[PDB]
């Protein structure tokens, strides 16, 4: 339009410019869009966004949604804002559970949103401030018998702590995540990748996995809410950079390569994905706001460095 004005291209979060690429994002990687939940979520996170670090994810899955993501620096209670803004079930069946571990330790854990392209509000992620015993997360009464049960096959692992929680809000599922103290081995690999029911890799997706991983190494646990089933195990490698990359699927490079990160120091996650139903690799990538940050502040450790974890060191 005759003096519509120009989506910056600086580095400082800007509403209008995102919505724009959450579309074109969408349409590079082939995944649906739906305009209207796009802008209500936009409108309702606005200030999360803005004041955290927005960020992108996709799965290796053909199809599979763009989501788009704050990682929190504003706290505030984002779930009863969800429902406020029409994006989440009042009743939905695992918001007990969500409500028990943002209570714990006198409410110091810190919500982030995860939301989908296509779908709106998809995730639910926790921080909870620190190296929690798996106990404490795992044995909240709002939780059923058959979950609780899970911790002891946890603790058998040497998998005691849990830094996050991600609430699923279409499969009332969790994923935990979990620091173990490492190096992650081949045979602590395979007794976790076992956990899933997914067939046995073969030697050299280990291999690679294992090469990606820091010393004190990060894995996700999903989590079936009701049942205390294990669909699916997922180890991360962040801030891989570019010249760095694993192999990855076709789908991921192109995400890489298309969706946009205007963050000082960019930022790659790589996850690789086991489960029953069968892999994938998930990715994701910074957009504004500092994500590095925020997992350097989380301590997160990052590709090719130390990867040490003192605190838990001194735990075990
Ligand atoms: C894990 O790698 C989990 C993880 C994965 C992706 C992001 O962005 C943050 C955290 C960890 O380091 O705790």
């Amino acid at each position: 339009g005759s003096h519509m004005p120009a989506l910056p291209i600086d580095q400082e979060f800007d509403c209008e410019r995102f919505r724009a690429d959450i579309r074109a994002t969408a349409a590079a990687i082939g995944a649906p869009i739906a305009h209207r939940l796009t802008d209500t979520v936009l409108e309702a996170f606005r200030d999360n966004f803005a004041q955290g670090a927005t960020l992108w994810k996709t799965t290796s899955q053909p199809g599979d949604q763009l989501s788009y993501r704050f990682f929190s620096r504003l706290k505030m209670d984002t779930v009863s804002r969800a429902i406020d803004a029409g994006l989440l079930d009042a009743a939905h069946p695992t918001l007990a559970v969500v409500d028990a571990w943002s209570s714990l330790y006198g409410g110091a854990p810190v919500q982030s949103g995860d939301f989908d392209a296509g779908r709106g509000m998809a995730k639910t992620w926790l921080y909870f401030g620190g190296l929690r015993p798996a106990e404490d997360i795992l044995t909240v009464p709002a939780l059923p018998a058959s979950v609780q049960a899970r911790l002891k096959d946890f603790l058998a692992l040497g998998l005691a702590h849990v830094r996050f929680a991600a609430v699923d809000w279409r499969h009332h599922s969790a994923n935990v995540y979990f620091r173990g103290k490492g190096p992650l081995d081949t045979v602590q690999f395979a007794r976790i990748h076992a956990l899933s029911g997914s067939t046995p890799p073969a030697a050299h997706v280990v291999e690679e996995v294992l090469a990606y991983m820091p010393e004190d190494y990060c894995v996700a646990i999903t989590l079936d809410l009701h049942s205390g089933d294990i669909e699916r195990v997922c180890f991360y490698a962040l801030k891989v950079p570019k010249n760095a990359l694993p192999r990855i699927p076709t789908r991921i490079a192109r995400f890489l390569e298309v969706a946009p990160s205007h963050d000082v120091e960019e930022c790659n996650v790589i996850g690789w994905s086991f489960g029953r139903s069968g892999d994938y690799v998930k990715a994701e990538r910074s957009y504004t706001g500092n994500m590095a940050e925020i997992l350097a502040g989380w301590n997160c450790f990052f590709h090719g460095e130390e990867g040490r974890d003192h605190d838990l060191r001194a735990l075990h």
